[PDB]
């Protein structure tokens, strides 16, 4: 199992424009195109991400891309943030990508506001981390892939997504 793998699980990968949990323009494996109501701005993010006319669908090929594109972003993205690059060099392997989880879920602005869930991370308190995490909206709006994610960093193995 690795961060791709785990991201294509939580994501799902679709080739047409479809809305997100939050009722977000998206596409491919959770690539957001846009927070507007407006199908067509949608439609106008997509061609300038792919650099064509693609009225509103794209290849897999696309989608893998773009998600290549989305993961470098977010571990880079961890990596110059002063909140979260010091949690994320704490940690071992396996619960650098949850981390990486949330961060390309939320971005790194909401993960660094959950500024007591990462000390406990940081201080390896898995047990008191994991109850603290789950008192937010995050775990209240996306539930099963909360547990998924909490339950990763509790235990360090990639249990929750064996089976899947
Ligand atoms: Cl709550
Ligand atoms: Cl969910």
């Amino acid at each position: 199992m690795n961060i791709f793998e785990m991201l294509r699980i939580d994501e799902g990968l679709r080739l047409k424009i479809y809305k997100d949990t939050e009722g977000y323009y998206t596409i491919g494996i959770g690539h957001l195109l846009t927070k507007s109501p407006s199908l067509n701005a949608a439609k106008s993010e997509l061609d300038k991400a792919i650099g064509r006319n693609c009225n509103g669908v794209i290849t897999k090929d696309e989608a893998e891309k773009l998600f290549n594109q989305d993961v470098d972003a977010a571990v880079r993205g961890i990596l110059r943030n002063a909140k979260l690059a010091p949690v994320y060099d704490s940690l071992d392997a396996v619960r650098r990508c949850a981390l990486i989880n949330m961060v390309f879920q939320m971005g790194e602005t909401g993960v660094a506001g959950f500024t007591n869930s990462l000390r406990m991370l940081q201080q390896k308190r898995w047990d008191e981390a994991a109850v603290n995490l789950a008192k937010s909206r995050w775990y209240n709006q996306t539930p099963n892939r909360a547990k998924r994610v909490i339950t990763t960093f509790r235990t360090g193995t990639w249990d929750a997504y064996k089976n899947l």
